[PDB]
C-alpha cells in the first residue's frame, strides 16, 4: 500500500562489542557469527550478524565484510530493514551504512555489503574506533508488520 495506511513496525537494536578485534585469527574467508538477539521476549524470530575482519574476498580484503544473516525464522520468508554502524570510543555512530529498502530474509539468507569500512581505518588512532581493541557494531533491524498486536492474558489452566 503506497497511498494510504502503512501500519506498525517492530524494530530492535543490538550492540555487539568484539573484544580484541585485532586479534581475530580468522582467514580472509571465514566469518564471525554473534549470538541471537531479538526485540525482547523469547520471540521465535531470531537474527544474527556475520562480520569479517580479514575480509571475505580479495576485492574487499582491505575493508570489512559484514552481512545480516537470518539465524532462524518462524515463517518461510521475512522482510526487514537492516542498518550497520560503528560506535567510536565515545560510543558515537560513525561510518554507518543505512538503506531505505527492505530485502527478503529466509532461514539461511545473507544480505549486506562487501566494503563496509577500511580495516586500517578502525585500528587507526585518529578515529579511535577501538580504544581497547573492541569492535562495537550497532545493528538495527525493523520487521515490517501490519498493525498486528498479539496479546495473551490467557487462563492458567493449572493443576
Amino acid at each position: 500500500g503506497s497511498s494510504g495506511s502503512s501500519g506498525k513496525v517492530v524494530k530492535f537494536s543490538y550492540m555487539w562489542t568484539i573484544n580484541n578485534f585485532s586479534f581475530c585469527r580468522e582467514e580472509m574467508g571465514e566469518v564471525i557469527k554473534s549470538s541471537t538477539f531479538s526485540s525482547g521476549a523469547n520471540d521465535k524470530l531470531k537474527w544474527c550478524l556475520r562480520v569479517n575482519p580479514k575480509g571475505l574476498d580479495e576485492e574487499s580484503k582491505d575493508y570489512l565484510s559484514l552481512y545480516l544473516l537470518l539465524v532462524s525464522c518462524p515463517k518461510s520468508e521475512v522482510r526487514a530493514k537492516f542498518k550497520f554502524s560503528i560506535l567510536n570510543a565515545k560510543g558515537e555512530e560513525t561510518k554507518a551504512m543505512e538503506s531505505q529498502r527492505a530485502y527478503r530474509f529466509v532461514q539461511g539468507k545473507d544480505w549486506g555489503f562487501k566494503k563496509f569500512i577500511r580495516r586500517d581505518f578502525l585500528l587507526d588512532e585518529a578515529n579511535g574506533l577501538l580504544p581497547d581493541d573492541k569492535l562495537t557494531l550497532f545493528c538495527e533491524v525493523s520487521v515490517v508488520q501490519d498493525s498486528v498486536n498479539i496479546s495473551g492474558q490467557s487462563g492458567p489452566s493449572s493443576g
